[PDB]
Order: C-alpha cells, then sequence, then structure tokens
C-alpha cells in the first residue's frame, strides 16, 4: 500500500499536512500513478493513525527496492 | 530527510524504479517542495542501499504524525 503514500508524504511536506485524497490524486497524476479513493482514504488513515515510518515500514515491504548487487 | 522520498516513492511507482533526482525536484515542484541535489542524491542513494521503509522508519521519525487524539 505505498502508492499513496508516496504523494501522500509530499502533499504533508508541501504545507498540507492533512492531505486530501484528491490532492493524492493529482499529485499521482504527475508521475502517473493510479488511485483509488476508498484504498486511498484508508492508507492515509493509516498514515494518520499511526506513524508514517511504521505504516511505510509495514505496508511496503520488499515492493520497495530489490538488492541490487547484493 | 523525508522531503524526497516522497517524490522520490511516487517517480518509482510510476514506472521509473530508479528514478533521477532532478524527477525528483520536478514531483516535489508539483506539490511545491525544496529539492537539493547531492542531499537528494543522498537519500535516494540510502533508499537504494537499503530498504525504502527501513530508510523511511530511519529518516522520517515523529516530522511524519503528530498525535492527534492522543
Amino acid at each position: 500500500a505505498m502508492r499513496y503514500v508516496a504523494s501522500y508524504l509530499l502533499a504533508a511536506l508541501g504545507g498540507n499536512s492533512s492531505p486530501s485524497a484528491k490532492d493524492i490524486k493529482k499529485i499521482l497524476d504527475s508521475v502517473g500513478i493510479e488511485a483509488d479513493d476508498d484504498r486511498l482514504n484508508k492508507v492515509i488513515s493509516e498514515l494518520n493513525g499511526k506513524n508514517i515510518e511504521d505504516v511505510i515500514a509495514q505496508g511496503i515491504g520488499k515492493l520497495a527496492s530489490v538488492p541490487a548487487g547484493g
């Protein structure tokens, strides 16, 4: 569930600490990523109820980086 | 060091698994975030040498979410 976290984070850093899922969609539009509303708000809500790092390190996994040179 | 991770992630999810720091800048431009080159590539390199979740959960911290209702 790392798809929206990227844009969620960006929006937060851009001054919008409480980012709307629509904004998320737009930021995903910038790099060409899909975005649902329900799942998106759920991921957002995860990050909101937990710590970003926590939700990240749980909901990303080895989808993040493959061992390049390892 | 979560500033670039957001856009780094987005770029990765947008099909560019090995994202250029310039792309990062552009994605940060979308939401209005600053971006150096050295520090940026360093954060990127952190995420590249480690796991994203790991680097995130290390280099974000309580900068992520404040206890809203806690």
